[PDB]
């Protein structure tokens, strides 16, 4: 009848070279999202098509001097193609020269951080089953029950409870140990037994909350939005050195993306990578201190690669669309536009996206280990620090003995 | 030229009537997203426009018989409108008759759930790993061990009084073992079993609290449609007429086919008929309902007071709102170039932040908190306050300063002790018990059956309000036969108490010998320990049959104790006190 | 062309009367498995059918005196029907007079027990975090460390450790309490500290295993097979008073079903119910002490009703089949036989069974409570029994003082 | 009449050749289910038969081009056979060309998994809630607290020796607090922090053991295809050619469509090509592979030695094996009546129990077991045996029976102590570390990189076997910079030890004054406590970077310590012993 020269670009999962492409020939050399999409457009619009990768290898832009269009846009304007079933972003400068359909895929700028791991434990990590409000109120109560036991014994007599001895009865009461002497007045018996019931609940609450932490691994991200990235300075963030994503933050005006751009423009060292593969490798080799601002479709795809190291957080920052382009004044413009809206409402576009991102995507969708010395290392430090601060006070003691 | 007739629909925050709607006139009667969007398009395309609200109040659909469009799509096809700057979904059946621009807003089907919003701990929530019958019977065990300590020691070859025996049982309970040790083998049996008792109780407290804190960390909130698909404790529903309901019936996606399966067969009806109804059902369900709606409404209602609902997960499909034109218009091409310019100049994100978020009525650690354990501080502050109270009266006792009041308190506690157990075992109020069904609206209860209970006499109440006091000897369950096993121990308790009373009386009538006072002291203690065996049997019989109920989500039981149960608890404290009083003056007869 | 009079019986989920059957009329009065099956047979074999419930209301049997066939078999033999798309069991006596197809549903005799619940706690239920082998070895070791501490102190002297005192040091060491006096020889210091490390592990093992039990509810059934039912006598089991299931155990000869029949024949009271609804209600109102031996298709269906009270355990005891019956010498015999094998291999028969048993089936496919007094009641009993056995030995003591 | 030609296939346990196959001849060459079934059918139908094995060795299928059946279905259509008494599946394409009887065996697709078979606890598995570096550093903390107890007390205004100081730290560690109390405020700081130390350690032991026992109760075995569908840690596969593989590709059932999705895209290939291969992959995977096969093979292989695999769940579909006839035979109707008679007389269940189970090579509590805690009994029996050992030498010491050997042991421990730490910090064996990949077959390892390590000198090894001893000052990670932070504390430990040594020497050269012996005693204890800060920093630096690894299922790390790490541990025990020795003879100089 006539052959239709379609044009796409080499980009996963849209068009990939199949494993046996040196022995296959025709439209069977290539596989991917746009290969399956071109098959669906052809069966609805009724044409025979020839898959053809763009020679220039770009998407399409107009030179500011020669006014000549590069990429897949250039093959439609000048005549080398009949349709571009490809991830072309529907933009203002391209709609003036070629005709887009409705967006078969909606996307935007997203955040790629490294997938969060357990943590490194600090020194006072052993205190974390109880909040700092609790630990300070225990110290306040330990001074509290010792001052009262001093006033219970010295005033209203029955002795052997000084300000140093009342701290020493209540201390072994806390860690459930044995003391030298017991109170013998009923006022002192209340100070004993009620503080005994206090530390019984606190030790049990410490052990039970630590058992919940060691059983259920509940990892969180520091970043859940670009509002979170703007407020912080610990995690660095950047875009690619040339493209629509860096140009988005350059001319943005809202509240946050201006704040994010003044960060990225100023920051030393350079947050701007030069390749997408450089920005993904910089996320993995930064131990969770670099976030790469890129498109949501690549962000969901790289998250389904190996290793399982990157993560998409938050929502999109803008709203773009990928359209199927035809030359202006073409006989394919209207039926392909009606074909995209038919495939969208039937679930075909959702089905092909679940296939090439999740079904054909690796890393789809324990056995508690021993506690390392890192988790309880601060308890050794207070212990030896307690042994060091006891040899000093004994040396302070024989300065006046 | 002429004025372009802009047809829109009344929908918030797209087109809203202003507050001064009656006084102010023209195109200035209206505010919203699409009113600001119509000004941006007319500025770039270069026309003067008039805003009109569609008469039908619909978006647009063709009749299956009449084939006439009824809405904003109808006014474009039939010539009444020149443009529809409106939240109009770009649809296959609509694109055949009108021309859409590129989407000015990308959107889809989302999930609306109620925020968990918290679980608030009370004052004595630290007691919650054990039931209140355990904490009651621990105190009965604490008094019971101490008086047996006093009995076994100061009659034997003292250091142990009841002041020291209450002190040994404290340090053993909170695992201190502070210092005092029973020396005879008979005293060591008391210390032995009370050491094993508190070893189980502290282990049961820690392990049940570890169970509670672990299960609430297993609670995963809904973050996808797969989460709604699996979890069936949250019911989810759609509006009864619209594109969101029609999405699930035709979907050939595995998770979405299962969700329509759940919704088409669910009792009662999960399909609301109004968006305001579906938002209301989210709020009056305490996180047990999830409403599937449009994402732009889900983001807008989340920013309205009350700040109660939230948007979870992503979108379930991808569709867009477009600017629509008569399909033969000379305006459709500059409008299409206008929307793509406003998308790239950030005007559309600026206007969405304005109406959804800037005019939003809302805003925008895993450790144990201090509110979880604030009550054990309150006992501790309360303990130090009570200790300063005794410090006055003990300093007063030494500064200011026999068997007579000791004789008197032994009798008068045994008088009230024999009386309170007697009127408790006779009267029938030992167990309240309600039954019924949970009505869906407001969880309003209806008691299908109340009860009264004694030991050999139950009586029914308001639910079937009959005065028919059924004897347990013959009528008509098994839990009334389980308390028959519990029944003899308060009877033996009253029997040991009476013999201890009459020997306490003739010890006061005839104080000639001494030994009959100690025989009284044995009998009050054995009567109290028989009450502990009785009350633990009585409560354990109830909790076993509360478990054997075939638990349902439409039944409820509200078992309760009464003043007949309470006077038996008072009967314990008085006879164990009169047991301390009886061994006291028996030592005075040896002394004097 | 001609109308086909099909015959079925009123039985869920096979043919049920639809909710609006008084206003609907035709083949739309009825719904169910066999209603959807008759629609699938008609679209493959090409006929128009009339749904007709059997007047007699039975499945079909031959009278031993009149030799006349009842039920749906009788309407095919004498002429009142053209096909019986129904759950008819393919048997020897029916195949001689009518023609069955291949089995569209395979089934057998199964076991219906009540769905297991938590338990009722006994008296020594508090001991259950540790096995009885552990508890006896602790008592052996407590006597062991007390006899050794006696020989450590009396032989090889340094006293205050008799046979009663050495039991008393090791006792408070077990429950982590304070004792009156400590050992003062290095041999006694080893007996102290090593038994101290013993009870530290045992108390921690008790608390941790109890925390695992209270967190993960893992309920089990006493019965997992008919081999389990034969060996026990606690749970009673029976069949219906008349039918194929009772006749199966009557003439069985293998090993176990003869043992099960001698049980059921002898047992008092009667294990044989007279209705299926009586046997299901007897399972629910027996608190897990009655098992009802019935067909696997009703057992899976009643399990998906309300309440969620019954459970199917084990596998099938025999192997039966439900076939679609035609009269002998019929023009529908061969195409319906080829229709059943076509619907089986396409998944239609599996799809209709998932619909009417699981998708149209209710009861498809936490928040830890406080411990009741029932769980720890035996600890109170040993305590008061310890208080009772101490007042007695003190009374034994003053018989020789 | 003629002899009926029975065509069967060689398949166990349906038709098997006997052991005496060479000598015995006729129809008696064969045994099995279908040999017994052919005898039962010929007895009821009344014919004499001859058993033949099919030449092709196939069941039967038509070619897509040639349209010729190749198997037992082929010998029936083409006249070579009169009946096929065989495990022949009743199929739609087969029923068109031959006549099947009713199914003599009902069957389907099942799941074959490996039995868990146990997890066996070792001797010292009770130590496993804490790492062995914790249990090592507890003993270092136990020695460290005791020697500081002795230092702080017997130099001050004794009850405390090192014999009593090791005893106070025992009762505090196992939470007894048996009886002795430090009286001065300086001694109470030692008792204070060691009470808080063991409060965290016992709580960490109990909570981690509660985590372990809870997670292993969360382990649910596979009991359905829905369990295989959800859980992706067990890989499941089919045979590469057969009806079971063709079942999943055409299935429109939601759980079965997802299983084919997992199997069509999985690396490496889950599809085996032989049934014997698929059973083998179940056995060499330790419960990480599940083979989807025929139910009758799954029940038969389960009864074969080794008793290693099991059948879980129910069947995934419903099909049957039938007796097949030429479609124009006068034998098909009595055979159909024969199979229904043998089904009801229990003959078919008798023959299945015979070959599957009666000739089967196999057979056919939730509490903590005594094997989990047997090691703490072994310490306890070991403790009582060690206590009787000291009972001899303490009875010997009293029966038989100064500063000189006390002077000698103080020196010679400080000589070896200064030497062992010196040669440890200099040499580079502090950390072995292996890296590599896990080969699939036999889990055979290959070390891609070994390491040596010191404090300022690492050296590579066999994986890229280079002798290039990289200095840490400049080369080329961060964990080598983390041990740089650890580095000064063994250097200060050696610095405190040398000053303590030379003051110990001139105290022996010049015993004129006394005070320089105690200054020696301070320096050995502070050197040992600096080693505790050093070794805890050194180990915690390693375990933090072991966590930051981006954990994969194809990588493995096998970090290990060496004799350079071990001599620093020995350097602790000797200087803390020489610290006890130094304060001992300083008290002898006061005494004498
Ligand atoms: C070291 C401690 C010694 C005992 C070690 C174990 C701790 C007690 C737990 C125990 O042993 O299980 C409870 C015992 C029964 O023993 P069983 O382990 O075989 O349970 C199986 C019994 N079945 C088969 C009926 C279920 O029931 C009981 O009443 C014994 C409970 C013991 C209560 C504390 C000791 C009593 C006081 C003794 C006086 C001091 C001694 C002289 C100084
Ligand atoms: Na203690
Ligand atoms: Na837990």
């Amino acid at each position: 009848q006539k052959t239709v020269v379609v044009t796409t670009i080499l980009e996963s999962p849209y068009v990939m070279m199949k494993k046996n492409h040196e022995m296959l020939e025709g439209n069977e050399r290539y596989e991917g999202y746009c290969v399956d999409l071109a098959a669906e457009i052809a069966k609805h619009c009724g044409f025979k098509y020839k898959l053809t990768i763009v020679g220039d290898g770009k998407y399409g832009a107009r030179d500011a001097d020669t006014k000549i269009w590069n990429g897949m846009v250039g093959e439609l304007v000048y005549g080398k193609a009949d349709i571009a079933i490809a991830p072309l972003t529907i933009t203002l400068v391209r709609e003036e020269v070629i005709d887009f359909s409705k967006p078969f895929m909606s996307l935007g700028i997203s955040i790629m951080i490294k997938k969060p791991q357990k943590s490194k434990p600090g020194v006072f990590s052993f205190l974390d089953p109880l909040a700092y409000e609790i630990w300070m109120c225990i110290v306040f109560a330990y001074i509290g029950v010792s001052v009262v036991l001093f006033l219970v014994s010295r005033f209203s007599p029955y002795n052997e409870f000084g300000i140093f001895n009342s701290l020493w009865f209540s201390l072994g009461a806390f860690m459930q140990q044995g003391c030298d002497i017991s109170p013998r007045s009923l006022s002192g018996r209340i100070v004993g037994g009620v503080w005994w019931f206090f530390t019984l609940i606190i030790i049990s609450s410490y052990t039970a909350n630590l058992a919940a932490f060691l059983t259920v691994e509940r990892m969180v991200s520091p970043i859940e939005s670009a509002e979170d990235l703007s407020k912080q300075t610990e995690i660095a963030y950047g875009t690619l050195d040339s493209g629509s994503t860096k140009e988005f933050f350059r001319r943005s005006k809202i509240a946050v993306f201006d704040k994010m751009w003044t960060y990225m423009r100023s920051a030393e060292p350079s947050v701007f990578v030069r390749t997408t593969a450089e920005g993904v490798a910089r996320v993995r080799k930064s131990k969770g201190k670099y976030a790469y601002l890129l498109e949501s479709t690549m962000n969901e795809y790289i998250e389904q690669r190996k290793p399982c190291d990157t993560m998409k957080v938050g929502g999109n920052l803008d709203s773009k669309g990928y359209g199927i382009a035809t030359p202006k004044g073409s006989s394919l413009g209207t039926p392909v536009n009606l074909a995209v809206l038919k495939l969208s409402e039937q679930g075909v576009l959702d089905k092909l996206k679940n296939k090439w991102w999740y079904d054909k995507g690796e890393c789809g969708a324990e056995k508690t280990s021993a506690l390392s010395l890192s988790n309880v290392a601060g308890v050794f430090y207070i212990l030896v620090g307690g042994l060091g601060l006891a040899m000093l006070v004994a040396l302070i003691e024989f300065c006046y003995k």
